[PDB]
């Protein structure tokens, strides 16, 4: 039995090695690092690979390892792949503490945009969890966190951050990660996928994919939203990428709405997200 060397940045941006036979499906690493990081909420989560275009892709548990990384490296990312609505329904904290740090990367990473307040907030619930209570011996007027908080930071800021985690003195962990979620989860891109198109215009848009449904962000003004009630079916031909949606009550016939994608791989990648985040919202 011949074993191939995988390699999985983990949320906390450490690196676990493993072994799978070479012909292995992608589940046999995921049960793997799952079992490593003691979870068991595993269906929110799956791994990332770069392909050979760059582009971040799902390894498909269905599917053998080889046939996906192809002619690429055997590494990969863990990741939240479906981000619960309601993050308090989870069964357990240690769910809700991998959602936090995924959260975190989506905020310093600008995936997932955040005011000031929000910012300072998350901060000071994320310092509250990883150092406890409010202590002025590891802070003066000075203090510069180690945390990571935002795509930019400034010290006003980190001044924020210290102001609101004074108000969180005798917060546990558990409780912490609840408030940065319950937080989070309000923010209008919290767990929305974003993918570059073209409207049947030519015109640049963003397509949306997340548990409520699709979007398509035109500018700031004007975003079309599809519940997946609204949504008939998706489709993709070559670099198209068309959404069928449902008549109005008392209409005739569907309205197809296309989309240029970037390349015959993009229109795929988008096609496959939509149907795993449908089947996922329409069973949750
Ligand atoms: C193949 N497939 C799952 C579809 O075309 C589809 C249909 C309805 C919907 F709401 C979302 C989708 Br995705």
């Amino acid at each position: 039995p011949k074993s191939m060397q995988c390699k999985v940045i983990l949320l906390d941006g450490s690196e676990y090695t493993c072994d799978v036979e070479k012909r292995s499906r992608g589940q046999v690493l995921f049960d793997k690092v799952c079992e490593h990081l003691n979870l068991l909420e595993k269906d929110y989560f799956g791994l990332t690979y770069r392909d050979a275009e760059n582009q971040k892709n799902w390894l498909d548990p269905a599917k053998e390892i080889k046939k996906q990384v192809r002619s690429g490296a055997w590494h990969f990312s863990f990741n939240v792949k479906f981000y619960p609505p309601d993050p308090a329904q989870l069964s357990e904290d240690i769910t809700r503490y991998y959602l936090c740090l995924q959260l975190r990367d989506d905020i310093v990473s600008g995936r997932l945009p955040c005011s000031f307040v929000t910012l300072a907030l998350l901060g000071s619930y994320t310092v509250q969890s990883e150092l406890g209570d409010y202590d002025p011996d590891e802070c003066g007027s000075d203090y510069i966190s180690e945390f990571r908080f935002a795509p930019n930071h400034t010290k006003e800021l980190e001044d924020k951050v210290i102001e609101l985690h004074k108000s969180h003195r005798g917060m546990t962990p558990a409780e912490a990660e609840m408030h940065f979620l319950e937080n989070a989860k309000k923010l209008s891109m919290y767990g929305v996928d974003l993918h570059h198109a073209k409207d049947s215009e030519g015109v640049e848009i963003m397509l949306g994919v997340c548990a409520s449904g699709l979007l398509i962000y035109r500018d700031r003004l004007r975003i079309n939203r599809f519940a997946w009630p609204k949504v008939l079916k998706i489709s993709y031909k070559r670099n198209n990428f068309y959404i069928k949606i449902r008549p109005g009550e008392f209409e005739q016939f569907e309205s197809t709405i296309g989309f240029k994608l970037p390349n015959h791989r993009a229109a795929k990648r988008l096609w496959k997200v939509c149907v795993e985040h449908h089947t996922f919202f329409r069973l949750l």
